[PDB]
């Protein structure tokens, strides 16, 4: 088979701009040239970018642009001005001709801490929860990050300043988040965790701030 993996997944406000990356490796030659797609939970699969001459959505042209890089097997897209319909797992290509483990993407419509962690078997109901400065008004665009020592960032889910919530295909249905409207602060359940789940977890990611960072594993 050959392997795709997505990286670059972001939490971002509107009108902002990211670089999603697609590494690829296989059984053929160095260079298959073609392209992108994406999926939000109210949404189906829906092709981003790709092909003879490149292509693009009406509801992506002009925003999002697709580019490539040969010494290091890695097709990009620049996605400027990002918009609430934007929020989406965004996948690579095709198998062959006919598949990623996919990349949370998510746009937000409207001294850094956390407890929880540590070491489970075989899996299911914990509290994570992010808390740092409750009191004042500070309540703002936030997700969970995860991060295993030689693979990049990766997002899990999503809150902001109000009770919507999503996920990414690599915990879909397994992880579930919620907020407290008293104390002010983010839970992730982490139910039926797996092996491939071990991860220090940190809960920020943009300027006004890095998190504290918190080790799940689970070896059983």
């Amino acid at each position: 088979e050959v392997q795709l993996v997505e990286s670059g997944g972001g939490l971002v406000q509107a009108g902002g701009s990211l670089r999603l990356s697609c590494a690829a490796s296989g059984s053929t030659f160095s260079l298959h040239v073609i392209g992108w797609y994406r999926q939000a939970p109210g949404e189906q699969r829906e092709m981003v970018a790709g092909f003879g001459t490149p292509y693009y959505p009406r509801s992506v042209k002009g925003r999002f642009t697709i580019s490539r890089d040969n010494a290091k097997d890695t097709v990009y897209l620049q996605m400027n001005s990002l918009k609430p319909d934007d929020t989406a797992v965004y996948y690579c290509n095709a198998a062959r001709s006919d598949w990623g483990q996919g990349t949370l993407v998510t746009v937000s419509s409207g001294q850094l801490v956390e407890s929880g962690g540590g070491l489970v078997q075989p899996g299911g109901s914990l509290r994570l929860s992010c808390a740092a400065s409750t009191s004042t008004f500070r309540l703002n665009s936030i997700g969970w990050f995860r991060q295993a020592p030689g693979k990049q960032r990766e997002l899990v889910a999503t809150i902001t300043a109000d009770d919507t919530t999503a996920y990414a295909d690599s915990v879909k249905g397994r992880f579930t988040i919620s907020r407290d409207n008293a104390v002010n602060t983010v839970n992730l359940q982490m139910n039926s965790l797996k092996p491939e789940d071990t991860a220090t977890y940190y809960c920020t990611a943009r300027v006004f701030i890095r998190g504290q960072g918190t080790l799940v594993t689970v070896s059983s």
